[PDB]
């Protein structure tokens, strides 16, 4: 006699677990390059002669 | 969820400046001098 429905529920439809660590958080940066420099750059010199 | 642990790391270990001549040979050093004398005719003997 006049059973109720309380109306089932479920899964909402995301179930896409977002935790990657990217986090829109720039990660690592990436191996430092190098040069040189002046290195001895000499001037006038001895000249014996 | 539970595992959840990414255990990973940016770069590291890579800062340094390459590129070092590596060794550029010199200027030059300063020669030693020498006396700057001649050979001659330093013999007693002079006008004949």
């Amino acid at each position: 006699g006049a059973p109720g429905a309380p109306g089932s529920q479920g899964a909402p439809g995301l179930q896409g677990a977002p935790g990657a660590p990217g986090s829109q958080g720039a990660p690592g940066l990436q191996g430092a390059p190098g040069a040189p420099g002046s290195q001895g750059a000499p001037g006038l010199q001895g000249a014996p002669g």
